[PDB]
């Protein structure tokens, strides 16, 4: 369902299983929510990879299948990114999008 | 978990018949999908002065001023600022923007 | 009133530093919102969560509870009529830009 | 900017009596409110006065009066009022409007 380049796994251990939501945002309408969790709410989508577990919530499966997320140092400074498939528009960052209406 | 004032339960009530809408067992199921809504995005600005009509109030020694005319949207606004995995970002609470209007599909004959 | 945070105003104090006075003002706008779909049914998928309000059972879909939590569900009647008015305090909640100038 | 049919406004006089609820103003004051259809429905409601800030417009013996922040969502607005099997409702036409819902409560704007 979800895919993380090596890249972002390792800017993951960071640990000083992941856990993908969205929340309604100001730039676009939705930025994604990251959060490093003991445990998936018991009705996440869950995908291994590369020995992690992805835990995709339930309500945003359809703001999410299919999407890819990747860690960046740019001239911006050192950020995740993504790239959803289903996003008919990112802000300019990356973090926020919107899909077509339904 | 969920509330329904008693106004909600009455038009629920008025509900479950129309036509012949099954003299039969009704349970209310609530599920949720992604939409999208009219929203007030928030300017925050830093101004030498109000304009002389703006309403001031005072939270943690800055005073804020916010528009006459924005008042109802604003009263309510906590304003915080959390860093996370996705960085660093203003986070907008507001009660008042919070009340969604339903569909009126249930009142409307063309 | 509009509250600040302590975290928020150090992050202001902050950037301020590139009298104090905050101007707020609002534009029209949109962001994400969760369609709340209300249905009468004869029994609930397996999987729902059951509660109740006054009397009413609601089967409330797995996935959609902790986001549910709290929703108060009213109808009015105005002058364009009746509709359910849903007030959720947990999606009342907005994130800002993540961005900002590099020299401000 | 916003007009009103007389449909409207007899429909307008009709309330403002035998449902008291009145502000007894030929005042109405439209505004929108975030929507489960599109984006914004309308609102409309009688009032005794409007605020200091709305914007005023005099139509057939009749004040307008839009709430300030919706200016933008409401410039132009025709309002109209037609007989149906429920009573009736009010229509609008929105120059601003990018969809209008099912059943014309509501409207989107463009993105
Ligand atoms: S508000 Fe739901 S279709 Fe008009
Ligand atoms: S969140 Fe504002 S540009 Fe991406
Ligand atoms: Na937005
Ligand atoms: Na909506």
């Amino acid at each position: 369902m979800v895919e993380l380049t090596p890249a972002a796994i390792q800017e993951l251990e960071r640990l000083q299983i992941l856990r993908i939501q969205v929340q309604p945002s100001e730039c676009g309408d939705w930025r994604y929510d990251l959060a490093l969790v003991a445990e998936p709410k018991p009705t996440d989508l869950l995908t291994q990879s590369q020995g992690w577990t992805i835990a995709i919530a339930a309500e945003a499966a359809e703001l999410l299948r299919g999407l890819r997320v990747d860690y960046i140092e740019d001239l911006m400074g050192g950020a995740f990114r993504f790239h959803n498939p289903n996003a008919s528009q990112t802000c300019g960052c990356g973090m926020a999008f919107r899909v077509s209406r339904s």
